[PDB]
């Protein structure tokens, strides 16, 4: 990788989340999201390190703050779609080709952290919030699906979730330390799915009824010592990181275990490595792998950049020295974008 290109934007505070859009065709623009403030920012990658800003979206509320973006696609045309939120706790659905807001949900009792797209269905948006529950929305039928939370869910906020490679199970991690398993491929998961896109409110006066997920399917606080902010599977395993300037690769259970297998009173984790990095010891930094789960990345609290290879380089500049909150590739990982602290974004082409 070699930094080719670097820009901020105008309203100076903190870059929280960016995502290439990966719902793109080869030789069609390469395109990426950024969130800060109550914007939202499209780019375009172009030959020669050249970053083309399309189009912004600035929130009616100045005090929203987003703090996370998902990338979609319409399901019967196949055009783009970009989901944000933030402190305000409401959903937004955004048209990228005109930057306007199509549609918003409303719910969550506090922040939303991480927002999430079911691998296979592009109808099905995952939310993570401050108010310690996870929330699965049907965006199809603007329906809420399902609530994950109460009892043996998460005791704090939740700062970050991910599917499975087919969307049969969600990991979520948070400020309670601990890692939860939700499976969704359940009868009772499957099911609810299934009755969400049968919803229509002007076919009937009854309201949709949400499932109340209070129990998940495994919990482990034996990873890590302080807030988990960010997990992510890599096939049955789990990477996840806090402020202890470590990734854990991790599973349920025993060596042997199928996670399939597993009970929800599994005890135990089978621990299989750690990524060593420094000076990444803050809340809220996001660690990014690439679509092919080849390569794998994370900024730190000083503008460094660390890649390594799944099959460490250490990317750095001289003027990029503020806390990069997240990073994401390019589809076909030729570009590496890092967003920071002072609203600077940084370009890496491999
Ligand atoms: C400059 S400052 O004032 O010190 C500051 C620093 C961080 C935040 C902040 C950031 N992000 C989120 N949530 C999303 C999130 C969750 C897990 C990992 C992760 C992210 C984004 C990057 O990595 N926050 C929720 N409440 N506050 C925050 C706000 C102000
Ligand atoms: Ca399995
Ligand atoms: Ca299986």
């Amino acid at each position: 990788f070699k930094c080719v290109n670097s820009l901020k934007e105008d309203h100076n505070q903190p870059l929280f989340g960016v995502q290439f859009n990966w719902h793109s065709k080869e030789g069609d623009p390469l395109v990426f999201a950024t969130v800060g403030s109550n914007r939202v920012t499209l780019y375009e990658c172009h030959s020669q390190g050249e970053i083309r800003l399309l189009q912004s979206y600035v929130d009616a509320d100045a005090d929203e703050n987003f703090y996370t973006c998902a990338w979609t696609y319409d399901s019967n045309t196949s055009h783009p779609l970009l989901a944000v939120a933030g402190s305000r706790g409401i959903i937004r659905i955004i048209n990228p080709i005109t930057m306007q807001c199509i549609k918003h949900y409303v719910g969550h009792g506090n922040a939303i952290n991480e927002l999430k797209f079911h691998p296979r269905d592009p109808n099905l948006l995952l939310s993570v919030s401050k108010d310690h529950a996870l929330r699965l929305w049907n965006i199809q039928t603007d329906t809420l699906v399902a609530i994950f939370g109460g009892v043996e869910g998460h005791r704090d906020e939740v700062l970050s979730a991910d599917y499975d490679l087919l969307g049969e199970k969600i990991m979520s991690c948070g400020m309670d330390h601990s890692l939860k398993l939700w499976r969704i491929n359940s009868k009772r998961m499957m099911n609810a799915i299934k009755e969400s896109y049968d919803y229509n409110p002007n076919k009937t006066n009854r309201p949709f009824i949400s499932q109340k997920i209070h129990f998940p399917d495994f919990s482990t606080r034996d990873i890590h010592r302080n807030y988990v902010d960010c997990v992510r599977w890599l096939g049955d395993l789990i990477l996840s990181k806090s402020c202890e300037n470590a990734i854990v690769c991790w599973k349920p259970g025993k060596m042997e275990d199928d996670i399939d297998k597993i009970k929800p009173s599994e005890s135990n984790v089978t621990i299989l490595g750690r990524f060593d990095y420094s000076q990444c010891d803050i809340w809220y930094m996001r660690f990014s792998m690439d679509f092919w789960q080849k390569m794998l990345a994370l900024g730190n609290q000083v503008g460094k950049l660390y890649v390594w290879d799944l099959e460490c380089t250490t990317l750095t500049h001289h003027k990029c020295g503020a806390a990069i909150r997240q990073t994401s590739f390019s589809r076909d990982s030729s570009i590496l974008i890092a967003v920071c602290d002072d609203a600077s974004i940084w370009r890496w082409d491999r």
